[PDB]
C-alpha cells in the first residue's frame, strides 16, 4: 500500500560500490548535494572542471586557440554573463544546494590535488554560479533515445515500468553520463545525468521517475538581416545595431596571454553573426528568461505526486525534449517538452530556415504553455513511448493528431524503422514481467531487411554475375537479426548505406511510401529492383573492401573495447530497424569497427514496493586517469547482463567497497 520506510541518514557519508557508483548521504538538502560535487570530482573531475572553464567563458584563455571558437561563441551569446544573473535569480533554498554542490567540488580538489590535471587546475575554486553557466551552455547552447512507460493494467503484477535509454556519443565530454544515488531525510533519488550537473535528469526513487530523449524543439529562430547604410532594414526603416565593445584572452604556445578584442553586435531579434558566404544573421533564442531549470529538474524527481510533477513542469523553465514519467499509484505521462514561440504563421520548416530579419511580422515574444503541447497521460493502450520519432504515434490508439497543434512545434517526417519497433514492441505484448520487458530492450531486428528483401532477393538472383548471386542466397538464408554470429549483416548494411543513404534514412527507393495511416508498416517495397540490385552489386565490392569478405561474422568487425575490455558486438543502427543501438564507427584497416553512439545509461525500473530496478553503464562510472571504473561494465554489455540498481540502506550496506565521510 504505502511505499517502503525512507531512510534517515544521520551522518554524512559517501558508500560506494563496487562499480565506482557513490550513495550519497545527507542530513539535508545541502549536504547531500556537496557529496553529490565531491563525487563527480572524483569520478569526473578534469572534464568536468574542462567544462565549466569553458562556460565561463575561459576556454581560450585558459586553454589557447582550440578553444577560442566555444569562448567566441559563447560571449557573444552572452552566456557567461546570463549565468551570473541565473544564479542570483535562483530561491534562495536551491542557490544553497548549488553553492553547496560547487563546494564539494573544490573540497575534493582541496584534499585531493594529485587527482586534479595540471591544465585544469587554474579553473579553481568553482562556484555556484559556474555550476548554472555549464546547464546554460549545455541546454541553450549546444543521438538518439529510447523510452518506455507501461501502465498497471499492461503488466502481469500491476506495476508500472519504466525504460531509461539515451544514445549519445561514446566520447563527448560533455555528453558523458554518470551515475549515482542521493539520500537525505526529506528525498531520494537514483540515476544517471550528464557530468557537471547537481541535479540527476534520469532518475526514479521508491515513488516514481523520469526519463528523457530528443524532441529537437525548435527553440531558436536565425533571421537573415538586410543590411543597409551601417544598420539593417527593419519595417521599412534602417536601424542603427546596438553595439559593445567586449574582449578575452587567447592562451600562446608560450603560456603567455594576448587580448582579443570582440565586437559584439545586436539587432532587436538578437546577437548577430556574419557566415562564411556573407549572410547576416541574427539569433534569436526562446527562454534566456528562464533561470529556473535546475530547480524544475529537482522539484519534477521528487515529486510527492503526480499533480506535483505536472505544477513542475508546467513552469516552462526546461527548454527542450520529450519527458515520459511513471508512479508507483500508476500513473504513466508523455510529455512533448519545451520552451516554444507562439507564432501566427509558418510551418516547421519555415521556423527552421532563415526567416525574414526585416519585419515584426516575424519577431515573435511569447511563448507556448504546456498545455498547448503534445501530451498523453494514462491512454487506452496502456504504455507511452518515444524513440526519436515526430509526436504522432507516442501510444497506440492514438489520442490526438498532428492537426490538434501548430504545424511549427514538429515535422510530420517519415517515423524510423526503431520508432516503429518500439511502439510494436510494446503494442504488441500484454501481461508484461519487468523480465519480458528487459528482454524487449534487446530488440535488433533488421526491419529493413523486412521491408525490402522480398523484392530484392528475386532480382538479385536473375544477375548473370555468380557472385551476386551467392549474396542473394546468403541475405536470403539470414534470420534478419543482429546478432554476433550473423554472417549477411553487415554485407545487408552496406546494401542499405546505398539503398536508404548513409544515414539509412532515405526515402526514394521504397516501393510503398510511409503513411500516418500504416505507421508502423510503412515504408515498403523496393521501387526499382533492377537499379537496387546494382546497389548490391557495389556493395558486395564495399563489404570486400571494408571487411575482407561478404560473410564476415557481425561481432568480428563489430567490438566493444574500452582499455583492455574487447568483447564481441550485437544490435547496431537504429535506422534500420535496431531497438537496441549501437551506432558502428567505420572500420579500421582490419575491419573492426566500435559504437560511436548508442547504449550509454540503460535502466529498467518497476514500480513494486519496493521497486526493482536493473542497468548498465556502456563507459562505465568514472574516466579519470588511472581509474578501474571505465571499462568495468562493458563485458557485462556484451552479454546483456545488467546489475540490479541498489537504493534500499542494507542492499548498499552490503555492496559498499569505499567510505567517504565528509564534513558540511
Ligand atoms: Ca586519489
Amino acid at each position: 500500500q504505502a511505499p517502503i520506510a525512507a531512510y534517515k541518514p544521520r551522518s554524512n557519508e559517501i558508500l560506494w560500490d563496487g562499480y565506482g557508483v557513490p550513495h550519497i548521504y545527507g542530513v539535508d538538502a545541502p549536504s547531500a548535494f556537496y557529496g553529490y560535487g565531491w563525487a563527480q570530482a572524483r569520478s569526473h573531475g578534469d572534464n568536468i572542471l574542462r567544462l565549466y572553464g569553458e562556460a565561463r567563458g575561459k576556454g581560450a584563455e585558459y586553454w589557447g586557440p582550440d578553444y577560442e571558437q566555444t569562448t567566441v561563441w559563447l560571449l557573444t551569446n552572452g552566456v557567461p554573463e546570463r549565468a551570473q544573473q541565473w544564479y542570483a535569480q535562483q530561491s534562495p533554498d536551491f542557490r544553497a544546494n548549488l553553492d553547496a554542490f560547487a563546494a564539494g567540488i573544490n573540497a575534493y580538489a582541496q584534499q585531493n590535488p594529485d587527482d586534479i590535471s595540471p591544465e585544469v587546475r587554474q579553473v579553481l575554486p568553482v562556484s555556484g554560479a559556474d555550476v548554472v553557466a555549464h546547464a546554460h551552455r549545455l541546454m541553450n547552447f549546444l543521438g538518439g533515445a529510447n523510452s518506455w512507460a507501461v501502465a498497471p493494467g499492461k503488466t502481469a503484477n500491476g506495476n508500472a515500468l519504466l525504460l531509461q535509454n539515451p544514445h549519445l556519443s561514446w566520447t563527448t565530454d560533455y555528453f558523458t553520463y554518470y551515475e549515482a544515488h542521493l539520500v537525505t531525510p526529506d528525498f531520494e533519488i537514483y540515476g544517471a545525468t550528464q557530468i557537471g550537473l547537481p541535479v540527476i535528469r534520469f532518475a526514479f526513487n521508491q515513488r516514481m521517475g523520469i526519463t528523457n530523449t530528443v524532441n529537437g524543439m525548435v527553440g531558436a529562430t536565425n533571421y537573415r538581416l538586410t543590411l543597409q547604410d551601417g544598420g539593417y532594414l527593419y519595417d521599412g526603416q534602417v536601424r542603427p545595431f546596438e553595439r559593445r565593445q567586449a574582449s578575452y584572452r587567447l592562451r600562446q604556445a608560450d603560456g603567455t596571454t594576448v587580448d582579443k578584442p570582440l565586437e559584439i553586435r545586436s539587432s532587436v531579434h538578437g546577437p548577430v553573426f556574419e557566415r562564411a558566404d556573407g549572410t547576416a544573421v541574427a539569433v534569436r533564442v526562446a527562454g534566456l528568461d528562464r533561470p529556473g531549470m535546475l530547480e524544475q529538474y529537482f522539484d519534477m524527481i521528487t515529486a510527492d505526486s503526480f499533480d506535483d510533477y505536472e505544477a513542475a513542469l508546467a513552469r516552462m523553465q526546461v527548454p527542450t525534449f520529450n519527458i515520459v514519467y511513471a508512479d508507483r499509484e500508476g500513473t504513466i505521462n508523455y510529455s512533448f517538452n519545451g520552451v516554444a514561440p507562439k507564432r501566427a504563421e509558418g510551418d516547421i520548416a519555415f521556423w527552421q530556415g532563415l526567416v525574414p530579419g526585416d519585419s515584426s511580422r516575424y519577431l515573435w515574444t511569447e511563448t507556448h504553455p504546456l498545455d498547448d503541447l503534445p501530451r498523453v497521460t494514462n491512454p487506452p493502450g496502456g504504455f507511452v513511448q518515444n524513440s526519436n520519432d515526430p509526436p504522432w504515434t507516442p501510444t497506440w490508439p492514438v489520442t490526438y493528431t498532428p492537426k490538434d497543434f501548430p504545424s511549427y512545434l514538429a515535422p510530420q517526417t517519415p517515423h524510423s524503422l526503431r520508432a516503429q519497433q518500439s511502439v510494436r514492441l510494446m503494442s504488441e505484448n500484454d501481461d508484461l514481467t519487468l523480465e519480458r520487458f528487459m528482454a524487449l530492450q534487446l530488440s535488433h531486428r533488421a526491419v529493413m531487411a523486412d521491408r525490402t528483401l522480398p523484392d530484392l532477393i528475386p532480382a538479385a538472383l536473375i544477375d548473370p554475375d555468380p557472385e551476386v548471386q551467392a549474396a542473394a542466397r546468403l541475405l536470403a538464408a539470414w534470420d534478419r537479426e543482429f546478432t554476433s554470429d550473423s554472417r549477411a549483416a553487415l554485407l545487408f548494411e552496406e546494401w542499405a548505406r546505398l539503398f536508404a543513404g548513409q544515414n539509412f534514412a532515405g526515402q526514394a527507393g521504397f516501393a510503398t511510401p510511409w503513411s500516418l495511416d500504416k505507421p508502423v508498416s510503412t515504408p515498403y517495397g523496393v521501387r526499382d529492383p533492377k537499379a537496387a540490385v546494382d546497389q548490391l552489386r557495389t556493395a558486395i565490392a564495399n563489404t570486400k573492401r571494408k571487411y575482407g569478405a561478404i560473410d564476415r561474422p557481425f561481432g568480428d568487425a563489430s567490438r566493444m573495447i574500452l582499455n583492455d575490455v574487447n568483447v564481441p558486438g550485437a544490435a547496431g543502427y537504429g535506422n534500420l530497424g535496431s531497438f537496441r543501438v549501437f551506432t558502428w564507427s567505420d572500420p579500421d584497416e582490419n575491419g573492426v569497427r566500435t559504437p560511436v553512439h548508442g547504449e550509454t545509461w540503460v535502466a529498467m525500473i518497476e514500480f513494486s514496493t519496493p521497486v526493482r530496478a536493473y542497468g548498465l553503464m556502456s563507459y562505465g562510472n568514472s574516466r579519470q586517469p588511472g581509474t578501474t571504473h571505465y571499462s568495468d561494465q562493458i563485458e557485462r554489455v556484451s552479454r546483456a547482463d545488467f546489475r540490479e540498481l541498489l537504493l534500499r540502506r542494507e542492499q548498499v550496506e552490503a555492496a559498499v567497497q569505499e567510505r567517504t565521510p565528509f564534513n558540511f
